């Protein structure tokens, strides 16, 4: 049950190992780390994890995932604009 369709995971960056193609799309992109991002679904038959972010779509496999440095949020924290 570590995957699941409906998950907040936090994004802390890509780890070493990780491959140059990814490493360098992150580059190419200036929305580097620092937000958390929800999961499309899961599909358990044996498919890449698929993921989906405010700011784009993406599908990384199983070990994709397990390299990148993600974190859980339950935080859970909200500000009053006024009043």
């Amino acid at each position: 049950m570590q995957y699941t369709p409906d998950t907040a995971w936090k994004i802390t960056g890509f780890s070493r190992e990780i491959s140059p193609a990814y490493r360098q799309k992150l580059l190419s992109l200036g929305m580097l780390p620092g937000s958390s991002f929800n999961v499309v679904r899961v599909a358990p038959l044996g498919d890449p994890i698929h993921i989906e972010t405010r700011r784009v779509s993406l599908v990384l496999r199983k070990k994709d995932l397990a390299l990148l440095e993600v974190e859980a949020v339950s935080s859970l924290e909200h500000h009053h604009h006024h009043h």
